[PDB]
């Protein structure tokens, strides 16, 4: 029924990458910036590292080697990846380092300065992730802004894999109805938790349904309320949301019906989205935590035969 998975996973030496700052921290592990040199190849990658905290516990370890598993799996541009694993005596995950950080921060704190063909952009983008994740079979169940890392401004990667799931075998409100009620998830069900996000980025990461009871969301999405249109949106953009949220799955869009969507709307960007001062914005030596090195390559550039 399925093909084999020959992905490659790779172990590394912990001498092989340090750790320069942290990123975040809490729960099981905390997430580090990082430097790391492969073996006998002299190239510099930047790193996150991500480590369990709490020593190790039994149950804990299946959580985030499942990531990793994951992780491997997948190769896609918009898709976050995993370069190696490291056995210490915490359990090590390194992945590409996204520099501008989690999507859902940099609408907020960039807001003013925001256009756009960026928003549009960053849609297509994360619907063709997303569509990537449909051919594998791969789902997400876990998909908002939060979710989602910018590398450059331009170019941003989905994540947070550690929950994904095979297609077949809490963020309540970007969950679908089917999954609030009966715990059903399927590519159609990411595809409504696609058009929260897509909310956020549009509302510059508002909060949706901000102070509603989670209880009380499945009967006003049995009562058929739905998020506001944001006052950016113009209707096209506004209903691709709308289609999204609708009850019966199937009816719900594609994921490669949305890349074509925002792709066409891409094109002309203006008609689209009304952003004050839309024209003017722009948006962005340059390492952190090493001086000597310009032998820097992103992990997006440095390839395994
Ligand atoms: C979206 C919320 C969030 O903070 N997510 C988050 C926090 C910390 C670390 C990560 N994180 C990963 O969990 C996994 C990977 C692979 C990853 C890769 N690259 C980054 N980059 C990155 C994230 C967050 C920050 N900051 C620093 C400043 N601080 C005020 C806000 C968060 C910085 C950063 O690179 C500079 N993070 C990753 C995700």
């Amino acid at each position: 029924g399925e093909a084999p998975n020959q992905a490659l996973l790779r172990i590394l030496k912990e001498t092989e990458f340090k750790k320069i700052k942290v990123l975040g921290s809490g729960a099981f592990g905390t997430v580090y910036k990082g430097l790391w040199i492969p073996e006998g190849e002299k190239v510099k990658i930047p790193v996150a590292i991500k480590e369990l905290r709490e020593a190790t516990s039994p149950k804990a370890n299946k959580e985030i080697l499942d990531e990793a598993y994951v992780m491997a799996s997948v190769d896609n541009p918009h898709v976050c990846r995993l370069l190696g694993i490291c056995l210490t005596s915490t359990v090590q995950l390194i992945m590409q380092l996204m520099p501008f950080g989690c999507l859902l921060d940099y609408v907020r704190e960039h807001k003013d300065n925001i256009g756009s063909q960026y928003l549009l952009n960053w849609c297509v983008q994360i619907a063709k992730g997303m569509n990537y994740l449909e051919d594998r079979r791969l789902v997400h169940r876990d998909l908002a802004a939060r979710n989602v890392l910018v590398k450059t401004p331009q170019h941003v990667k989905i994540t947070d894999f550690g929950l994904a799931k095979l297609l077949g075998a809490v963020p309540i409100k970007w969950m679908a109805l089917e999954s609030i009620l009966h715990r059903i998830y399927t590519h159609q069900s990411d595809v409504w938790s696609y058009g929260v996000t897509v909310w956020e980025l549009m509302t510059f990461g508002s909060k949706p349904y901000d102070g509603i009871p989670a209880s009380e969301i499945s009967s006003i999405l049995e009562k058929g309320e739905r998020l506001p249109q944001p006052p950016i949106c113009t209707i096209d953009v506004y209903m691709i949301m709308v289609k999204c949220w609708m009850i019966d799955a199937d009816s719900r869009p594609k994921f490669r019906e949305l890349i074509i969507e925002f792709s066409k709307m891409a094109r002309d960007p203006q008609r689209y989205l009304v952003i004050q001062g839309d024209e003017r914005m722009h948006l962005p030596r340059a390492l952190m935590d090493e001086e000597d090195m310009d032998d820097v390559v992103d992990a997006d550039e440095y390839l395994i035969p």
